[PDB]
């Protein structure tokens, strides 16, 4: 059905009209198979999500199946296109891809994160029809978190003359560009070209680096190199230098990109073009001062981010990534880790493009499986590829460990938003056996990264080291030795200055912090961290992990220290699985069933709504906001009364004084509770924070970073007045958070509104709507779980409808779902032609909203 011809981008979208069918029996790798019968899918896909939760699967996996999943697609390639080179690429196929092309087996792939590609030139039928097929084997038990299953990512089809760029051919490094910023930067770069014709071929690159966008002519470097000879079926590789004159550095604050274009020609006539995204740019870790970007110093405030989008399930979609970007850079993040798998590029390209530091982490465990998953990448760690397995993207000299590290390295090398490849998490947790193997490992594994790309440094997440571990001490004493930085999970204050005393060469920051475990919305307490009865925890900063901390103490021990670089808190968003403290590592229900099925980990929840301790982080992050945040709802029924009448109220804020203020029902006078200024702390190398150091501050330190007043229980409004270092008054309604709670009366209404307005009608771009349940005057009801029914209409579709809540096992893929905490999303996708979208939310006993989309075609 689809087309393939000469007059397509070079690398283009082969995302559409694929077949898909569930089966554990089926072989349909023959062209000839009848597939009129399957469901058509436009990939990306998953085809965990839609299946139903199940009590014998595995709540680390969110209980839900896996299998075996059959994709094909029929095209015709034109007659033109024969002697050209065709490859398909997929960024990730989760797990254990199979693929055949015209009936002819191609190879294998099992990791389900990185990337590969396959030649489809030897077996393609010019001016015919062709059959790509592939089967997707995700056996569980295969993973600690919600995978997902199928080709999750983004597929492409390349398309090149004979004589081309190598796949990922171009390798560019500055060495100097500490040194030379601001005037000529040194560019060296490696150009893998490959003759893939029957004659030698004497070619010629021609380099040109001009702004991202722009025209060549705003050029601000090129080289032509000399002629090089090739012979037929050989590759080479060709060295060059460009002078590139005064280049505007990759920042965060501005993430300045280029193109870097190859053209490749032989006699005069450009036989291939290949372009790759650049940005200049150099970083540092010292191991007294931490981090710096551009000889700037840095902290860096990240989080952990798993792959899944939410009711989308794995699906890698642009949009949904760059939402959770977004969302997190308003918090003040300026860093994310790749927990604990390649990112999709598309994130890549976000992070790129709007100026977040990346982790970029490719491996969870190493030669050794974890907590029982037997099927996990532990069983293909340490084995070889075999010889009739053309599969392509990295090295196939040695074990798929070093193809899967190297082809992600491969794809991502010239992305400025990386700065860091992280080699492992925990990879002596959760697993049998000895130990005594590990250093070895971890010394292969980073001379392997150091060959791959020698511009960026290696690290790990590793845990035993708060519990110094002899292998833990050799594997930072060998990540020191080759350029790399140490990270410790969750290590507190003693033990980050332990590490610095123990270990002075080695430069640390927190790779994996907090693990705080928070609903969205639950107030009638101020514990947790542990199982409750009603399956869910408080939104109080009380609450974590036995092994974790809470948000304030795992900050705070890392803000005062500035050899600690940064912190990676456990996590930015919830995720799929790992439901913890309803956790477990084989099959069964835990507790009560329906059992808890998503994390509750995240900062912001996995309809991207941010629960409490979102506007903590921004308090203490983000410079260019200023936060203003009360919590509890003021409800009787969802307060924590201790007696006395009194309810905890905590306010967060980057503010230096707050008037905390009480209105009585119906009243309209405000009455003064009381103040509280914060103390400004300075470190060595200038980084500030504020601190509550008055007569009534907490025994416990790290619980300062913030205010808290007891306040009787009483109907009305509580509010907060902010005032800045020279006692100006914040504006009121200039802040982040709620600067002020009201009792509310019952549902009466919904409010709808969507993220964005007016989407592209591609069949991929997104709209979030995201919808209140509140009363007559506005003020969201803090408990309401009213079940909300979406009408789309028009040139859109309803993709996913999600609230967050961990126990809620209605689908994903239905048409209503209760509200959780007053909220509840609906994500329409757009189709492939120009419209508009409506989209209607009611409920039972409430008044509708309404919200209108448009739809752009694509220019
Ligand atoms: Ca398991
Ligand atoms: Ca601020």
């Amino acid at each position: 059905s689809s087309a393939v011809d000469s007059k397509q981008n070079r690398t283009s979208d082969f995302d559409a009209n694929w077949k898909f069918m569930l089966s554990d029996s089926v072989q349909a790798q023959d062209p000839a198979f009848d597939d009129s019968a399957w469901q058509q899918v436009d990939l990306p896909h998953d085809y965990s999500i839609t299946q139903k939760y199940s009590q014998s699967n595995e709540a680390e996996s969110a209980y839900l199946p896996g299998g075996t999943g059959w994709y094909r697609k029929s095209f015709t390639i034109d007659r033109d296109l024969a002697g050209k080179r065709i490859a398909i690429n997929f960024d990730g196929v989760y797990m254990n891809a199979t693929v055949w092309f015209n009936g002819v087996k191609l190879g294998t792939h099992p990791y389900g994160y990185s990337p590969f590609s396959f030649d489809l030139t030897g077996n393609a039928k010019f001016g015919g029809e062709n059959t790509i097929v592939v089967k997707v084997e995700n056996r569980l038990p295969s993973s600690r978190w919600y995978s997902g299953s199928g080709i999750y990512r983004d597929v492409t089809l390349t398309v090149t003359d004979g004589v081309h760029v190598g796949n990922n051919g171009v390798a560019i490094k500055t060495p100097s560009l500490a040194t030379q910023n601001g005037g000529d930067v040194t560019m060296n770069l490696t150009t893998k070209v490959a003759n893939d014709t029957e004659a030698a071929a004497n070619i010629t690159l021609k380099q040109t680096v001009f702004p991202k966008g722009g025209k060549t002519d705003a050029a601000i470097g090129t080289v032509t190199t000399a002629s090089k000879s090739i012979a037929a079926g050989a590759s080479a590789d060709v060295t060059s230098t460009i002078t590139a004159a005064s280049p505007k550095l990759w920042s965060i604050k501005n993430p300045n990109l280029y193109t870097v274009r190859t053209e490749v020609l032989n006699g005069g006539k450009v036989l291939d073009t290949y372009d790759t995204e650049y940005g200049f740019r150099w970083t540092g870790f010292d191991a007294t001062s931490g981090f710096s970007l551009n000889g700037e110093k840095v902290k860096l405030k990240g989080v952990s981010m798993h792959h899944d989008q939410g009711s989308l399930g794995a699906v890698a979609n642009r949009r949904a990534i760059e939402r959770q970007v977004e969302i997190l850079q308003k918090m003040g993040v300026n860093s994310i880790r790749t927990t604990h798998n390649p990112a999709a590029k598309a994130l890549i390209d976000v992070c790129n493009e709007k100026g977040v530091l990346v982790v970029e982490e490719v491996f969870d465990m190493w030669n050794r499986s974890k907590n029982g998953n037997t099927e996990d990448y532990g069983k293909w760690f340490g084995q070889a590829i075999a010889g009739d397995n053309a599969v392509l993207g990295g090295d196939k000299d040695e074990t798929w460990a070093k193809f899967d590290l190297t082809s992600t390295i491969n794809r991502d090398r010239n992305a400025p938003s990386v700065i860091m490849w992280s080699l492992g998490n925990e990879m002596m947790e959760g697993i049998s056996g000895s130990v005594s193997g590990f250093p070895a490992t971890s010394a292969k594994l980073v001379a392997w990264t150091k060959a791959a790309d020698s511009t960026r440094p290696m690290t790990y997440g590793d845990n035993k080291i708060k519990a110094n571990w002899n292998e833990s001490n050799t594997m930072g004493d060998n990540l020191t030795a080759n350029g790399g930085v140490v990270g410790t999970n969750y290590s507190d204050g003693a033990n980050y200055d332990k590490i610095r005393t123990t270990h002075p060469s080695w430069a640390i920051y927190g790779s994996e912090t907090a693990s705080a475990i928070n609903s969205r919305g639950i107030y009638n307490r101020t514990t947790g961290g542990a199982q409750s009865s009603d399956k869910q925890l408080t939104s109080y900063d009380n609450s974590a992990v036995g092994w974790g901390a809470v948000a304030s103490s795992a900050w705070y021990d890392v803000v005062q220290r500035d050899f600690v670089a940064g912190t990676y808190v456990w996590t930015g968003f919830d995720y799929l699985g790992e439901p913890t403290p309803w956790n477990g590592t084989g099959s069964g229900a835990v507790g009560s069933w329906p059992s808890p099925k998503n994390s509750y980990f995240g900062i912001v929840d996995t309809a991207g709504f941010p629960k409490d301790t979102y506007y903590f982080y921004q308090s203490q992050w983000n410079d260019d906001v200023h936060t203003l945040h009360i919590l509890p709802a003021w409800n009787e029924n969802v307060v924590a009364k201790g007696s006395g009448n009194n309810v905890p109220v905590v306010v967060y804020t980057d503010a230096a004084k707050v008037k905390l203020y009480f209105t009585p029902k119906g009243s309209t006078e405000k009455r003064l509770i009381g103040e509280k200024s914060f103390t400004k702390k300075t470190t060595a190398a200038g980084y500030t924070y504020q601190v509550y150091e008055g007569s009534d501050k907490d025994s416990t330190a790290h619980k300062n970073m913030y205010l808290t007043w007891n306040v009787p229980w009483a109907e009305g409004t509580i509010s907060a007045e902010a005032y800045d270092e020279n006692n100006r008054l914040i504006p009121e309604g200039s802040t982040e958070g709620n600067a002020s709670v009201t009792t509310t009366g019952k549902a009466a209404k919904l409010k709808a509104d969507a993220d964005r307005k007016t989407i592209t009608a591609d069949g991929k771009d997104l709209s979030y709507i995201e919808v209140d349940v509140t009363d007559a005057n506005g003020h969201i009801v803090p408990d309401a779980a009213n079940r909300v029914t979406f009408d789309v209409k028009g040139a859109g579709k309803l993709v996913g409808v999600d609230n967050g809540s961990s126990p809620d096992h209605d689908s994903y893929q239905a048409d209503n779902r209760k509200a959780f905490s007053g909220k509840v999303l609906a994500i329409v996708q757009s189709t492939k032609e120009a419209g508009e979208i409506t989209v209607t939310a009611k409920a039972d006993g409430l008044q509708s909203s309404t919200v209108k989309i448009a739809t752009t075609a694509v220019p």
